[PDB]
């Protein structure tokens, strides 16, 4: 038993609701919850930009350090940082950019590292300003990850439109 509430199930593993994911990780202190992130760590905007702004910038602080020793990461990989006031962890998944020209296929890697955490809150990859189809991030998400995952998705009308068409 698990604090998540108001959550579609879809499947044994994978669950979905209509949420803000800041709103819905400040109420459960997940403790993972997954990051939009993009290589350099550049919390700009979507769901990077919403969750390092509801942590007073302390994302970025620690991004920057991340990044200043290690170098980028790989489209496709991922790393674990602190939540800060948001979670536990924060896993920072980069899914493929389509509006950079990034191969789709790297979607699955991208879902991969959810696997190493045994519960996760977490938007759909790629989706929103990085430019995939949320309905085929919503399968590969169902066909790749195996722990459980809760995802938040924070359009009403996108929402009702994954579970119409899950097959
Ligand atoms: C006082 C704090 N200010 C803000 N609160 C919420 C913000 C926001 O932009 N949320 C939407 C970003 N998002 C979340 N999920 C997705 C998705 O791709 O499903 C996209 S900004």
């Amino acid at each position: 038993v698990n604090s998540f509430s108001g959550y579609l199930k879809l499947t044994d593993n994978v669950y979905i609701k209509n949420a803000d994911i800041v709103e819905e990780a400040k109420k459960v202190k997940p403790t993972v919850v997954v990051n939009a992130a993009n290589v350099y760590l550049k919390h700009g905007g979507g769901v990077a930009g919403a969750l390092n702004k509801a942590t007073n910038n302390a994302m970025q602080v620690e991004s920057d350090d991340y990044i200043a020793t290690n170098g980028p990461l790989k489209v496709g990989g991922s790393c674990v940082l602190s939540g800060h006031n948001l979670a536990k962890h924060c896993l920072h998944v980069v899914g493929p950019n389509v509006n950079k020209g990034e191969d789709i296929q790297l979607l699955k890697s991208a879902y991969e590292n959810f696997n190493q955490h045994e519960v996760l809150l977490a938007p759909l990859l790629s989706a929103g300003i990085f430019g995939a189809d949320p309905i085929h991030s919503l399968r590969v998400c169902v066909d790749t990850v195996r722990t459980n995952v809760y995802l938040a998705v924070f359009d009403k009308n996108l929402y009702d439109k994954l579970v119409s068409s899950f097959l």
